[PDB]
């Protein structure tokens, strides 16, 4: 078990058949979770399940370009409970990430950064106690 924020390093970037998985346990009284797959300062892909969004729970997607979020993507299937378990898994494909949280798919997010060789870190935060973050090909 690793203490938030971490960074995984992403060596060389991502790359199709890399499967990324993350486990953890979602806090008690949750408000956040994020995900930032980063080259440089741009966000790639931020994943950003929120508990309480005008008394919502939601799953907000998006990429972060020169500083400036761009258009949302939102979810209203919601995975994660309050201090309950979880393994989130990102599959990077050809044209998108594939999300799945506890073996049931959950998203595509098509890429928007074409240049998944430069993806070269994955920042993990909010509030969750992180016990892995690794990845294989398969
Ligand atoms: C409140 O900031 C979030 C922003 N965010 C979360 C975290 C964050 C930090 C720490 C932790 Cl521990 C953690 F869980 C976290 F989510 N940092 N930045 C990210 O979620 C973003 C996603 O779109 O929405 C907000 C920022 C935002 C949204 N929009 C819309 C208007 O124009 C287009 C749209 F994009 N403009 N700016």
């Amino acid at each position: 078990p690793l203490i938030v924020p971490y960074n995984l390093p992403l060596p060389g970037g991502v790359v199709p058949r890399m499967l990324i998985t993350i486990l953890g346990t979602v806090k008690p009284n949750a408000n956040r979770i994020a995900l930032d797959f980063q080259r440089g300062n741009d966000v790639a892909f931020h994943f950003n399940p929120r508990f309480n969004e005008n008394n919502r729970r939601v799953i907000v997607c998006n990429t972060k370009l020169d500083n400036n979020w761009g258009r949302e993507e939102r979810q209203s299937v919601f995975p994660f409970e309050s201090g309950k378990p979880f393994k989130i898994q990102v599959l990077v494909e050809p044209d998108h990430f594939k999300v799945a949280v506890n073996d049931a798919h959950l998203l595509q997010y098509n890429h928007r950064v074409k240049k998944l060789n430069e993806i070269s870190k994955l920042g993990i935060s909010g509030d969750i106690d992180l016990t892995s973050a690794s990845y294989t090909m398969i």
